[PDB]
């Protein structure tokens, strides 16, 4: 009867997701804390931010611009090798304009790259996120 | 062989995407793709499957002009048949309904996984727009 889910596969959709519920409660240090220390981020109206401070950057001034309410549905695990693996997520919800206050509808799609630090920890390397709507 | 550097290999793989896409090849683009590939762009959701991939493609080139020169920024191999690419392009757009030509600038990764027949073929891959 029952499906039985690969430890590892489990331990890395769990990484993706600590990303994921740190950016919903918009703490940015949990959010760096995610990413390898060469990461990039691939994100809409920016161009790439690559490694920990660039990545710090970009963050901050998307929390500071627009506040998200947003679910997540994790749509695939994939692992490809020993230390390499992707996720890919979509998010919906609400997008709120600080400055404006507008709330409008949101939604995203996701890919993680991740790989497995020296210690055993799996971190995202590469990320790219693109809006699906409006 | 033409190089024994599959990080060549690879990288040519994700040339041959670019390109045909630069052509509006959308045969030569769909044959770039797994079986099961995966297109994640703006303004639609995934597309999965050779079919869905044709489908969005196909709308694409119906809808815009895309006028770009890319950028390889990195290649990655990560395990004997898998690898990742990440690439940037940029030119102009021009919307076939309106002729609107504006400026296009976008940033792309390929995670690129190599066939039985030893192929790399793009297995998922995500464009985001950097401007406007
Ligand atoms: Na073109």
């Amino acid at each position: 009867m029952s499906k039985i889910f690969n430890e590892e596969l489990a331990v890395i959709e769990a990484a993706a997701i600590a990303y994921l519920t740190a950016f919903n409660r918009a703490d940015i240090p949990a959010v760096i804390a995610t990413y390898t220390d060469d990461g990039v981020l691939m994100g809409p109206g920016r161009p790439a931010a690559v490694g920990k401070d660039e990545l710090a950057e970009v963050y901050l001034s998307v929390f500071e611009t627009v506040g998200f309410d947003m679910a997540y549905e994790i749509k695939e695990v994939v692992q490809t090798s020993a230390d390499w693996a992707f996720v890919r997520s979509a998010t919906e919800g609400t997008e709120t304009n600080k400055a404006t206050g507008v709330v409008t509808p949101a939604a995203y799609q996701e890919l993680f790259l991740l790989r497995k630090s020296a210690t055993g920890s799996w971190q995202t390397a590469r990320y790219c996120t693109s809006k699906i709507s409006p």
